[PDB]
Order: C-alpha cells, then sequence, then structure tokens
C-alpha cells in the first residue's frame, strides 16, 4: 500500500546481472577467434 513494492529493486539488479554475464560471453569470444590463427 503506502510502501508499495520494494522488491522492484532486486528485479532491476537481476536484469543487470544478466546483461553483465552476456558482456563477458562476448569478450571471451576473442579467445575462440584465436582458432583463426591455426586456420591460416
Amino acid at each position: 500500500g503506502s510502501v508499495k513494492k520494494l522488491n522492484d529493486e532486486v528485479a532491476l539488479e537481476r536484469l543487470k546481472n544478466e546483461r553483465h554475464v552476456h558482456d563477458e560471453e562476448v569478450e571471451l569470444e576473442r579467445l575462440k577467434n584465436e582458432r583463426h590463427d591455426h586456420d591460416y
């Protein structure tokens, strides 16, 4: 009611965590690209 909802803060944090993980996944892709070194 007056306090409405406070769990909304946690929800936002969870969304940020998901994005953070994705960012690392893209960066790690660089290592996989190294395979091109052996391909050439």
